[PDB]
RNA sequence: ACGGUCGAACUUGACUAUCUAGAGGAAGUAAAAGUCGAGGUUUCCGUAGGUGAACCUGCGGAAGGAUCAUUAACGG
């Protein structure tokens, strides 16, 4: 029997409560694993049973709930379940340029854009998903889509205006 | 006429300022269609370098630049 454990932070506990149903129903029904929430250590516990085939889904199942730990929505984690080549790439905003204080918050605002729209646009361009943590940035998609969204984000935090990045990312999407 | 006093004014030098005569020199403008062969587009500030400027680059600073989403406890 193979076992997976994934830690949950404190701020991810309440969303884990309100989205638990749509977390275990994709696992036990059409994927067939054993789920529980280890409440003492605050871990997510994955085990095999006698009803397991296609063992790789096991690993996929782990990444499933790991996406929900990182801040992603439930349906995007289902997209990790359904598809076979869908990856996570993560980097800090300061890992590409040293920004301190208000400049770092302004870089966050340039990634997000007013109303979120800029960030929103990049998903409709790149068929990825993006989580903006406190300093971290997480990208969910295929490898070329990850590369394209990562380049768009890095240019957004170089100092390039979000309008220019909007136009050029609409242009580069057509290849 | 000796002397004293007040003292214009004169001569010579310095320091000044003006008026005039000036060879010569360096600029601009008009006449010469004679001759030879850019680029930036986030914006800056203080420094130092890259050929003066321009722009680029190293360090430090600014916004006078477009914040979406989760987010007390519910283990000890």
């Amino acid at each position: 029997e193979e076992t997976r454990k994934i830690p949950v932070p404190a701020n991810r506990y309440t969303p884990l409560k309100e989205n638990w149903m749509k977390i275990f129903t994709p696992i036990v029904e059409h994927l067939g694993l054993q789920i529980r929430f280890n409440l003492k250590s605050r871990n997510v516990e994955i085990r095999t049973c006698k009803e397991t085939k296609d063992v790789s889904a096991l690993t996929k199942a782990a990444d499933f709930v790991k996406a929900f730990i990182l801040g992603f929505q439930v349906e995007d984690a289902l997209a990790l379940i359904r598809l076979d080549d869908l990856f996570l790439e993560s980097f800090e905003i300061t890992d590409v340029k040293p920004l301190k204080g208000d400049h770092l918050s302004r870089a966050i605002g340039r990634i997000a854009g007013k109303g979120g729209k800029t960030k929103f646009t990049i998903e409709n361009v790149t068929r990825t998903r993006i989580v903006l943590a406190d300093v971290k940035v997480h990208i969910l998609g295929s490898f070329q889509n990850i590369k394209m969204a990562r380049t768009a984000i890095c240019n957004l935090i170089l100092g390039n205006p979000p309008s220019k990045v909007y136009g050029n990312i609409r242009a580069v999407a057509s290849r």
